C-alpha cells in the first residue's frame, strides 16, 4: 500500500523515464497541489549517486518564478521522494504537436523566461546540461518551469567539467568530441537548439544515427526557413556558433534585438533573487493551531533540510485549494482539429476507434481519459500520453488534450500529430 508517502496522498503518474516516475500529489495538511519525484535507491551506482545530491543540493538554491521549486525530501532506505512544484499545463512543445511550428511573437515569451531561468542559474555558478524540450514545462498559466535537474552541476571559473550527460540532439559540439568545457557555454548552444525547434517545428541537427547526428553536429549548419526573420537567425548566429569561447554569455543574449522586440520599454534584465522571507509570522500562527510548536517550527526554518515542518511553511505560501461549497472545463492548446460539438461519449468512442487502426493500445482510466502507449522499445519509439475530452469556454464545444508521460517529445508529436489528423469530429 503506497496512497501516502509522508504528508501527501499520491496520484496519477505524470512522468516516467528510465529512473525516475513522477506522481501528482496532494499535501494532507494544506491541500496544495506538488509533484513527488520518486528515485529509486537501489540501482544506483557511484557516478549516479553523485549527481542526485548535486541534484538535491542545486533544487535547495534555486529561487525563480520559472525553475520548478523544491518542497520537501523524504526518504526510505531503498527510495528517494523530492516533492517539487506541479506544472499543469504540459511541456513547451505541445504548441508544435497542436499547432506545428510556432510565431516568433509567442516563442518570444516563452524564449523570455527560458534564458532568464537559465541565466540565473549561470550567474549562481549552475550549468543544466540537459536543457531539452522533455524539460520545458507549462504551469497553469503557460508560464515556463525548467525542470529535472537530475545532471546539472556547479562550476568555478578555473576549473573545468568532463562529463557528457544530455541528450544528443541539444548538446553542443565540445561534448561529442569528449572534450572537457567550462560550463555554461554548452546551455547556450543547447537554447539555441531549442528556439530554433520552436520557431521551425524541427530541430537544427538530425540523422538517422548517431555518426550522423553527430556529423550534422560539428559542421554546424542549419537550414534558414523562408519565414525566419533576420533577427531571429542572427540571434541563432549568438547561440549555434562552433567555437565556444566565440559562443555568446547570456548577459549578452538578453540584450539581443530578436529578444526584445515588443518589449522596448522593458528590456531583458537579469533576475535578482527576492529575499528569503522565512519569518512570515502568518504562516507561523497558522502552523501553531495545526499542531506545531513554534519552537520546532522556528528551528525547521532555521536548519532548512526541506522536512515535514518547512515543508508545510513554504506550501502555506502557496495559493490555498478553492473554498468548496461530465467532462472538465480546462484551458488547454485546443485546436479545431480536435474541436467539436458531438457528444463526448461518441467522442472517445471516435478516438477508440481510431487508435485502434494506428496500433495504439490504451486504457480507459476516467470516463473522459485514456491512457495511450504506442511504439516498440528497441527503435527509441515507445510513447506513452494520455488522451482527455475537456471543454472549451462556450456552450457545447469540446476538445481533446495530448500529454505526453513517457517517451521522446519527437515520438510524442508524431503519433499524437497522426492521431489528431484522423479523427473525425
Amino acid at each position: 500500500e503506497q496512497p501516502h508517502i509522508g504528508n501527501y496522498r499520491l496520484q496519477k503518474t505524470i512522468g516516467k523515464g528510465n529512473f525516475a516516475k513522477v506522481k501528482l500529489a496532494r499535501h494532507v495538511l494544506t491541500g496544495r497541489e506538488v509533484a513527488v519525484k520518486i528515485i529509486d535507491k537501489t540501482q544506483l551506482n557511484p557516478t549516479s549517486l553523485q549527481k542526485l545530491f548535486r541534484e538535491v543540493r542545486i533544487m535547495k538554491i534555486l529561487n525563480h518564478p520559472n525553475i520548478v521549486k523544491l518542497f520537501e525530501v523524504i526518504e526510505t532506505e531503498k527510495t528517494l521522494y523530492l516533492v517539487m512544484e506541479y506544472a499543469s499545463g504540459g511541456e513547451v512543445f505541445d504548441y508544435l504537436v497542436a499547432h506545428g511550428r510556432m510565431k516568433e511573437k509567442e516563442a518570444r515569451a516563452k524564449f523570455r523566461q527560458i534564458v532568464s531561468a537559465v541565466q540565473y542559474c549561470h550567474q549562481k555558478y549552475i550549468v543544466h546540461r540537459d536543457l531539452k524540450a522533455e524539460n520545458l514545462l507549462l504551469d497553469g498559466d503557460m508560464n515556463i518551469k525548467i525542470a529535472d535537474f537530475g545532471f546539472s552541476n556547479e562550476f568555478t571559473v578555473g576549473n573545468k567539467l568532463d562529463e557528457f550527460c544530455g541528450s544528443p540532439p541539444y548538446a553542443a559540439p565540445e561534448l561529442f568530441q569528449g572534450k572537457k568545457y567550462d560550463g555554461p557555454e554548452v546551455d547556450v548552444w543547447s537554447l539555441g537548439v531549442i528556439l530554433y525547434t520552436l520557431v521551425s517545428g524541427s530541430l537544427p541537427f538530425d540523422g538517422q544515427n548517431l555518426k550522423e547526428l553527430r556529423e550534422r553536429v560539428l559542421r554546424g549548419k542549419y537550414r534558414i526557413p523562408f519565414y525566419m526573420s533576420t533577427d531571429c537567425e542572427n540571434l541563432l548566429k549568438k547561440l549555434l556558433v562552433l567555437n565556444p569561447i566565440k559562443r555568446g554569455s547570456l548577459e549578452q543574449i538578453m540584450k539581443d534585438r530578436w529578444m526584445n522586440v515588443g518589449h522596448e520599454e522593458e528590456e531583458l534584465k537579469p533576475y535578482t533573487e527576492p529575499d528569503p522571507d522565512f519569518n512570515d509570522t502568518k504562516r507561523i500562527d497558522i502552523m501553531v493551531t495545526m499542531g506545531f510548536a513554534r519552537d520546532e517550527i522556528n528551528d525547521a526554518l532555521i536548519n532548512q533540510k526541506y522536512d515535514e515542518v518547512m515543508a508545510t511553511y513554504i506550501l502555506l505560501g502557496r495559493k490555498p485549494p478553492e473554498f468548496e461549497g461530465k467532462p472538465r472545463s480546462l484551458r488547454f492548446t485546443w485546436s479545431m482539429k480536435t474541436t467539436s460539438s458531438m457528444d463526448p461519449n461518441d467522442m472517445m468512442r471516435e478516438i477508440r476507434k481510431v487508435l485502434d487502426a494506428n496500433n495504439c493500445d490504451y486504457e480507459q482510466k476516467e470516463r473522459f481519459l485514456l491512457f495511450c502507449v504506442h511504439g516498440d522499445a528497441r527503435q527509441d519509439s515507445l510513447v506513452q500520453w494520455e488522451m482527455e475530452v475537456c471543454s472549451l469556454p462556450s456552450l457545447s464545444l469540446n476538445g481533446v488534450r495530448f500529454k505526453r508521460i513517457s517517451g521522446t517529445s519527437i515520438a510524442f508529436k508524431n503519433i499524437a500529430s497522426k492521431i489528431a489528423n484522423e479523427l473525425k469530429l
